[PDB]
């Protein structure tokens, strides 16, 4: 039975100052590594135990003794994404409803229905950047989040955000955007009440009126419609749960909507931005993928048969995961009174975090050469011990997204790699921007056109 | 589309004739240097095209078209290897049971719980080395055999061949060589059926009884004495496959005890033979590797994590199973009718074979030098191209046992070059010995200790 280290405290407000950055998840990290796999982090009337090493963490995805949490993260962004799946609570009953009725929606054979709505958009992707002049480039997460975005709007709901023809943002994302932004930074105010956050209030109640006015007028018109598409709005309006029989309510089918744009813009996009990143600082890597794309990818646009075969891109992926996971972290809670690691005891109720950057750079797990991109790592996946790569995070709550997210990022990477020859003109030094996510901000690359015609 | 050429043929024979050498290996290396990168073979009965280019070879280990096959030489070691990993379809339940059972055993992190066994055998090795009066020398493919068999043996269920006290092979041992060695000559046999051969079955059949006899005797001994080792068997007796939820049984295990103790007695003991050949023939590279287990193996017994360490000593490994891979070939059949390399047709059951020593010579992979010794190549495995190198086979159906392997030879090539001088005092010409592996037959070399203490 040992006692847990704590960072640095303030006084009455504990470690709660420490959250006061623009990039928390890396101050964790940076906690973590002198620390050590587990912490103890407080705030004004809340504990959370932040856990690094896949010893503990193989221990918390036990779903026998640990159950999700929702971090204070997540309980601000269900002011909008509602009881949706990402913000509800395991034991309540629009969870398992929209489980059960969406996991088909979701599956690997799902993505063949998908497929051809994520070409329309990457083929608008590769056509913006062929039509670049010679002395331009490309603002990475910029495009890899119109993409990302309106991939989710055309398979989620058959609707047209239509990013590639805006310097801007749609609306509707200033709105989501801007709502992400007042939820993540209510976490490090010590007095939320105070007047000076009336007009960001204010502010939050219109963002979401924007949003779900959009969301719940087309829901309401295909309804009218009566249309029948290949989106996942088609299918929560005609799904039936097994277990109640009652089909989601249109109050709930909006918060499932919600919640997968945010998915999209964010995570998504993500991903794709640090592969891009880590490929052009890796030229043997990106030159062993662009191999791969150019012996697969046979045809004018892909099919959904040669994505699949993209193995090595899956690999860079994967290992863009590892490093930079674009959800880095998600909570537990103990479900009852229970000791961690043979050392600690918990409460029934206490608070976990899996710190995933953390977890991904556990050198007993990964070798001494943690922080090296090595996508033949993940070469045979076999190899990968149980509960040292999370970054869908675990068992029956893990992402419901992640066939949907690997089949875009492997196809766009694919398209990318196939179309164009990437060049690191600025040597870009990594900065890396947190929202509910990860991006590389500032990343610019140029593009030399292959010449290969679409 | 091609024609793909083919050997010369003894009339009704076809290519047969061939394979009636005690070296078919190297006469199907010689038959790729004249015809190219595929050459079809063929026998009454059966047909296979032989693969020889990475060209070819990295779409035949798409696993999307191609499975695993058991070639002629695995259907005959199935009669005793039975439904064990190795002689397994990958569509039959017990492949897929066994390899959720067996792959935590055999990770990466489960080496750490093999190593102090791994090193009782390799101070046994070194001890006899030691104790060489000075006019005697080192029969190197005897004594590691003695070592890699002895230590599967104690890893995999606490049982001691003791190859180390003895000249001739333990009973078991006499048996398994003498079917292995009839298993791979019943492959040249034209009319198996002709009463010349009667003497030979029965013999194999008392072969496969005294080798089934010690072993289910070893699993009910075991689990008799209710005792629990940090050793295979264990981990097979008390294990549960995930999707299944059942064990595996008493049968079962004896086939892949079985399977083990071959690939200790052949493939392990050819790579640290060949090693050793190599590093007496390359004397720079012998002095680079003695340099860096000097400065690593600062303890009387390396440590687990000093193992990890020897970079280039695993460099050495992976050069010498570049030029001289001891399990030299494996069989794939099409899923699906389908063309490979643009050029050749296959129908859906079509056998290829992946001729790994002359993979391993493709001077569009290796460049010029490709008959050199030259451990560097390995320095970055990102700048390999994709399934150039494939002494592990490929996909699902790769060496279960690939870190366990190079664990040990790492081990004790690196307690070698700590310990010893060596002499290639002979002159030794490579004269390779083929079973189910490679090794140089008559390879000696003498060893001036450096009187370093365990
Ligand atoms: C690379 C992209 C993605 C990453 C890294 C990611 C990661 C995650 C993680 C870690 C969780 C678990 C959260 C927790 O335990 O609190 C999760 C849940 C979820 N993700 Fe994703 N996600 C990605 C993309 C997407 C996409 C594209 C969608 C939908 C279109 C999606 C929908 C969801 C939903 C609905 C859940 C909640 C599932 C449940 O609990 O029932 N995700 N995601
Ligand atoms: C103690 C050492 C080893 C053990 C216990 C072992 C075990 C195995 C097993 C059980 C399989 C079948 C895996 C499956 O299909 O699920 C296998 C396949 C294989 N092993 Fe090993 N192995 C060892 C060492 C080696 C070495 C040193 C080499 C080569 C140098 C090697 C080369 C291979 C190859 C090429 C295959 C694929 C066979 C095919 O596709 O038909 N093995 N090994």
């Amino acid at each position: 039975i040992k006692e847990m280290p704590q960072p640095k405290t303030f006084g009455e407000l504990k470690n709660l100052p420490l959250l006061n950055t623009d990039k928390p998840v890396q101050a964790l990290m940076k906690i973590a590594d002198e620390l050590g796999e587990i912490f103890k982090f407080e705030a004004p009337g809340r504990v959370t135990r932040y856990l690094s090493s896949q010893r503990l963490i193989k221990e918390a995805c036990d779903e026998s003794r640990f159950d999700k949490n929702l971090s204070q993260a997540l309980k601000f962004v269900r002011d909008f994404a509602g009881d949706g799946l990402f913000t509800s609570w395991t034991h309540e009953k629009n969870w398992k409803k929209a489980h059960n009725i969406l996991l088909p929606s979701f599956s690997q054979q799902a993505m063949k229905g998908y497929h051809a709505m994520m070409v329309d958009i990457a083929v608008q992707l590769v056509q913006k950047w062929e039509r670049l002049n010679a002395d331009e480039h490309i603002e990475v997460p910029e495009d890899m989040t119109r993409l990302t975005l309106d991939t989710i709007g055309l398979c989620g709901f058959n609707y047209r955000f239509n990013s590639f023809y805006r310097d801007q943002p749609h609306p509707f994302i200033t709105s989501m955007v801007r709502a992400l932004d007042e939820a993540m930074n209510k976490l490090q105010r010590a007095n939320p009440d105070d007047p000076a956050y009336d007009e960001n209030k204010r502010q939050f109640q219109e963002d979401i009126k924007v949003m779900n006015d959009l969301v719940d007028k087309i829901i309401a018109d295909r309804k009218a419609s009566g249309e029948q598409s290949d989106d996942l709005l088609t299918h929560m309006l005609n799904g039936k749960d097994p277990e109640t029989g009652e089909p989601l309510d249109d109050e709930n089918i909006r918060y499932q909507i919600i919640t997968f744009l945010i998915a999209g813009h964010e995570e998504t996009s993500g991903l794709l931005s640090f592969a891009l990143y880590f490929l052009v600082k890796n030229p043997h890597v990106l030159q062993k993928a662009a191999e791969e794309a150019a012996r697969v990818l046979v045809d004018p646009v892909p099919s959904y048969k040669q994505v699949k075969q993209l193995k090595y891109v899956g690999m860079v992926l994967n290992e863009a995961l590892r490093l930079w996971p674009t959800a880095p972290a998600f909570s537990l809670y103990a479900k009852e009174d229970t000791v961690l690691g043979g050392e600690y005891p918990l409460e029934k109720g206490d608070e976990l975090m899996v710190l995933i950057p953390q977890l991904h750079r556990d050198k007993t797990i990964w070798g001494d050469d943690v922080e090296e991109f090595r996508p033949e790592r993940f070469e045979n996946p076999s190899a990968i011990p149980q509960h040292a790569f999370k970054p869908f995070g675990n068992g029956q709550r893990a992402c419901i997204g992640q066939q949907f997210a690997l089949h875009e990022a492997t196809l766009v990477l694919g398209m990318m790699l196939k179309h164009f020859d990437f060049e690191d003109h600025t040597n870009y030094e990594l900065d890396i921007k947190e929202t509910l996510t990860l991006k590389p901000e500032g990343f610019v690359v140029k593009a030399k056109s292959k010449k290969i015609p679409l």
